[PDB]
């Protein structure tokens, strides 16, 4: 599923991400835009052999099991394929665990390099919640 901007902002707000660990909704929408272009089906291989999955590009090195990342963890206790669903519940619940692990949204390279210290409120401008 390719979300619209405000459709994704509403889905993230309904799943409890607005000001989750102090990160405003626009931070989450900006992260999703630059990680996946709002596409739940996005996958990308990392240099180490792990793979990133879904709208927030969650990595199999630590967070999910994809059956092909040897010596990795599954800290979200999910198959990586759950992160590709049109339903973002699994991605949101795993993102809450990641953002709580010590580095906050710095876990998302795209967020640090493209969203952090920008006017992220722009990403929810015009949206009905
Ligand atoms: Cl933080
Ligand atoms: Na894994």
């Amino acid at each position: 599923k390719v979300f619209g901007r405000c459709e994704l902002a509403a889905a993230m707000k309904r799943h409890g991400l607005d000001n989750y660990r102090g990160y405003s909704l626009g931070n989450w929408v900006c992260a999703a835009k630059f990680e996946s272009n709002f596409n739940t089906q996005a996958t990308n291989r990392n240099t180490d052999g792990s793979t990133d999955y879904g709208i927030l590009q969650i990595n199999s090195r630590w967070w999910c099991n994809d059956g092909r990342t040897p010596g990795s963890r599954n800290l979200c206790n999910i198959p990586c394929s759950a992160l590709l669903s049109s339903d973002i519940t699994a991605s949101v619940n795993c993102a809450k665990k990641i953002v709580s692990d010590g580095n906050g949204m710095n876990a998302w390279v795209a967020w640090r390099n493209r969203c952090k210290g920008t006017d992220v409120q722009a990403w929810i401008r015009g949206c009905r919640l």
